[PDB]
């Protein structure tokens, strides 16, 4: 019958897809993380995995849509698939920050309800809690957080903070772990309150919402509001996200590094900048200084 | 049932990938390209779309395969799906640059079979034509290439010169000549004083040349450095890296390119410009020649 | 008498101050402004001085007070900018206007200076709170125009459109568009950036933008990013884009050139269709001329 | 009566120049200079105040007059592009005034005015003979004058000036150069000189840390202020850690940028080997070597 | 004998140098140059070879001389830079010229060249020091000719203007004006910035300038800076600016970038009329042909 | 008699070349090389003379000829001059070629070393090089012929021969040197173009300083490695410094070294660059490691 007959569309796909199979749930998997240390990677969008030196797996804002499939916004999803949601095993909590699109996902849910502990707890604002509810997830399986909630997972300390009424809508996170913090922003516009985060907590690592809005459009920071937000978080090292998932929101994080020479001198920037690739592994502290990651490149 | 039980990993994959879904298959059906010009697209890697004045459609190494998937090179596919093959109706010829895996696919060449013209032949070299009759292409579908050998496809005359990757039945580069201008594929070809011999016998516009950062040890793709003088001796206007968007460990920075050329251009009378494209994104010669970098549509 | 007895600190200060005298109240005065064009004067902060080719005088938010002169609310902000227009020698003037009620935009010296020393035809024009201070200041009320988005008043040659103002409201700020012969001029006032840009680009034609510029504090978001200039500007559908108010204040000081450097980095991506344009305090500006200048710098002399 | 009918030209000028009232005047007063260091404040144009450890006050080049106020009519169009950072009438504590040379300025007439009547009988008025003539005319007293001649060495209370040679394009009598000896670090002023070689000169028989040059976009046809490459080359020739423009700030039609000096140092540094880093002031900010000798760029305080 | 046994110094210095031989007196020769143009070659240092649309050529400033040899002018200025053209390979000469005496300039092997193998009626043009030389030399004096600020000279269609030089006078050095009917050249020899650059630009119509380049040791003040030499430009109203000089001495060695970097900046700001422009050594330039490329490149051939 | 009938081409030659006469292998002899350095000199093209702290010296690819030196084919002219007198070399330990191109060997430098030197300095090289030393007149019994993994040891230089890189065996005709000394290594790749087996070098071998042939290649030839190269050939050697040579005799091959520079600026911390580039100049002098960190050499200014 030969192979260019026996071949369909969905012996295609299912073959495959995801991009990257299950690579990076084994190389997380495998991953020892040091004392006085945390790992974590960036899954696109503004979805991490992250993992403390207890060995504590938490994944926040980890979404598996795509956007337009057919002409019947032009967004159209420009990052592959690094993490296969159907694999993962081993997981202490599930977050999210909003309950926008891009960053909460029924297939998460229903990937770790069918395959991870009866224990796992579904993290999230209100509308989230209520959008996972529905989708099947027991309400004892959720905790619903608001600003100034903390919640403990294992060795991990989840601050739910402010994002920029809207407690029901939405959260910014600061984890808390042996090694150090990470605070993570969703997809919340600069505010004026990032400054009081950094004056109650330190932060170490800073993720934000970056893109290039069109024209008419405000929906992610700016080059110089990245600045202003490791500014105002009192950061060490400061991550754009987020502009590496939609077509029209395509920007140049270089222009971050560029601002940061002209501007760290003269307003004593106690940070730096650091360009990621989805996928990719950062290591606090042993990264803080490189500025550019890069992929394993091959072992030899 | 509640989603959380009726979804599968299964029913995911089938609702979410290709990525772009048809998108750009619709995109490609419904332009209408300008006379004196030509449109193209990147379908990642190496692949290209081609279309004429004359709705010429031809589809260049368009690979639909994947990396690494599993532990059990770590090469992993850093470009998502931007053209779904099985939705390809419009074509009038199907083009492989040489057999390396990631420059010809059999399940394009399963849906080109199931869903186009039983008159689409199937252009490439010795080595290539076996694989696709070996895969059940009908030996009549197919069309042998060597350099020196020249095919029409309607207003496309396709001129197939030497590759640079014994050599002639595995490796051939292509010069697609449309009525609106001409189009220079490299494949995964390295560089050759021979690209000079090209400029100097055929009028060309617009080149593509596959850029990369290599390991440690490693030469399979062009520097940044090889890509100017790529320009400079198959004399075009428009020098367009790719490749480079493919692999992760071969992560490149196409800016390379500009920054070299902003210092070469003038002591070195360049007749070109860099153009840094992206992935499922349209090129229009001669209209986007000096736009320098590509931008998707922002709506 | 020796002159180290004979001068004293307010017989120094009334010889010395304003730094620039009547120089520019007389270059204003006798600029002729060519037909198909229009010229512009920056008086500091957010003041600007139009004047179009029918001789039109037009003057809005031309502030001349100054910052802390004492340490005894909290913030330093001292006035880094030279006063290079004496409002008592303004004469020839057809219209004064002010965005909004703030301190840096309203002043009780240039309003008392035009009811001294100009012609009582001279109409005030601005939102409800600004015509409220300029009432209970000693200004007749039907001096007053009270505008809000949407009001076109017609000023000589000079057409004023009152537009949306996005300061964090309709009888609280207001923001300008100037249409004269020459050109268009857009004036943001102080407002923070916003999508209606975008709006005010689609149904205006506008030439020229100003912009509210500005290094924030931590903690603080005052004024415009370098990247949101040039947001305005696509938004705008400008020629040209110029910040302002970046000059004013200590605390806020900033380097115009951000924009430049973001600008070259962009405008190819994303196609844009204006120029950047960094100005002077006491400068003029004269469109279509100097649209593509990128950099002002003061007559040299010689 | 309302504001607008009895608001005058008078009460608007009194009320509100100069523009910083007494802000810095109070600054520098509160300012505790820690020992092993010197405090620093740029006036406007070549206007210097210098704090030492000890508590001693110097003020160099302070000038407080303006530039065309009119037309009339040949003159350069010399608008003065600086507010007032420092009111002189508000000066109480001071060990001395200094003037470089006689030009119009670096030497003021309201300065030594305003001295004369709030502060201490016994403030030295230091400069060349021109300078001291010049002072001695607008009714300086001779005996608070001290003539200085390039050689002489000057101890005012914990300060050790050296006044050493000026240039230009005799000379003893007009204009001299300074060189401040603190016991928390040395200041070069070099006034209003136009590069010369004999900075190598005071650079191999002098410590200097910080140097000030006369940095300024100069006309077509005319040379009045140093080059961005002389400013580099100047530090070189001094052996100087620090290098700061001034002058470039007040005068309209010499409008400059100082990032000019910038540029050429990062091209030039590694290369040629340079022992200083450039650094950017503005006016009426304070500089405190050598704290702030590698931070590039000054900035004014943010408050919060 | 076999080589290694019989190869002297002396036969390889013979069949070494100078290491271009005639290549470029070859190049020179052959020149076509076409109307409304003139041709430019760079001879090391401040040597300029100049050739106009009639066939006349010009040599100013060319010097064959080297620096320290031996440990044992009284500082390391080593040659850095090889020999381009050799002077007793001179055949057509229309005049010889230097613009001062100092030894960098004037040279006596040139001077001997052109006695010996070019022909009758050539002058040697310079000021009253360099014809002492000369004569001093046995150059007869009946050939050289005395010129001063304010001189002209014709030769063939080369009009040669004889201006004021700026060097550490009038009897000591000159600088000189080149009009061609393709174009104009100004050639500055070895002087400092001075402000009667712009006198001369006020006066004439100046196309292309050549100024000394270097970077100054510390404690010296020899070569003009790279801000001077864009001062230089505009002070004369060029449209190509070109440095040269800083090829020649080890001591001196600069970056010539430098001046490129500091245009870019000033450019708009500063209204330049002018461009930079980095020759090499031995290289041909064309006005106006070349007035836009910024940068020369030898020939690469194929 | 007149000084300019005296005069002949031959008394300018011989008195005015070598350039530098024998300044530098004054300074060669001088120089004190201190416990754990060796310092190195810029011979011109790939010629580089070596001295330990032991005080060895060893002379590599020393050439003294010239390119074209008459029209009447490749328009290859020499732009460098003259820093090293061959016949004023007296102290040398072994003399080194990499490969038979002429650019690469000289019989004036071999006949130097055996008339002015000792009679026990070995001629070191592959077969193709001992081939053309014999055959100009060297005794076979002071030649070694080197293949890749040949060890010669001279004093305390550890000479290390190793695999050089053609296009399109070759062990008969080109090495590449590894030079070991007790305060640093020196690899020398001659005219090798770009290869894997670099990345061999460096994991085998600790190495320092690294140099590579630079150069810009003109339309359709490839026989210099370009800048991006430059870069890749210091990570695999694992070098600590990467130095550019050859781009600088070849007026053809005209190349900036600044690319090596702004590339490595762009990818360094990217790519975990373990070394850094640095620029040199011909007759100039380096010392491993105190000028690791210089990035740009200088000459003395004295």
């Amino acid at each position: 019958m030969s192979k260019v007959k026996s071949i369909t569309r969905e012996s295609w796909i299912l073959s495959t897809f995801p991009e990257w199979g299950s690579w990076l749930n084994e190389e997380i998997e495998q991953e020892q993380v040091a004392p006085g240390t945390f790992a974590m990677w960036w899954l696109g969008c503004t979805g991490i995995w992250l993992k403390s030196e207890g060995g504590t797996n938490v994944c926040v804002d980890f979404w598996c849509g795509t956007g337009k499939q057919s002409h019947g916004q032009p967004n159209l999803r420009t990052t592959p698939f690094v993490l296969d949601p159907f694999a993962i095993r081993q997981i202490d909590a599930v977050l999210a920050t909003h309950d926008h699109n891009d960053h909460i996902d029924v297939n998460v849910a229903a990937a770790v309800m069918q395959n991870c502990a009866d224990d796992v707890p579904f993290i999230g604002p209100k509308t989230c809690v209520d959008l996972w509810i529905g989708w099947g997830v027991p309400k004892e399986r959720c905790i619903v957080v608001k600003p100034g909630d903390v919640v403990k997972v294992k060795d991990i300390e989840i601050h739910a903070l402010d994002a920029f009424g809207m407690d029901d809508r939405a959260v910014n996170y600061l984890f808390k772990t042996p090694g150090g913090s990470l605070y993570h922003s969703g997809d919340s516009h600069y505010s004026n309150y990032y400054a009081k985060h950094g004056n109650e907590h330190q932060i170490d690592v800073a993720l934000g919402s970056y893109g290039e809005n069109p024209r008419g459009i405000t929906d992610k920071m700016t080059s110089a509001d990245m600045l202003r937000m490791g500014e105002a978080l009192n950061a060490k090292v400061v991550i754009p996200f987020h502009h590496d998932i939609w077509s029209n929101f395509q920007a140049d994080p270089q222009e971050i590094r560029v601002l940061w020479e002209m501007k760290k001198d003269r307003l004593k920037y106690g940070f730096k900048p650091f360009i990621w690739q989805v996928g990719g592994k950062f290591t606090w502290p042993l990264d803080k200084d490189n500025f550019e990651y890069h992929y394993p490149r091959g072992f030899d």
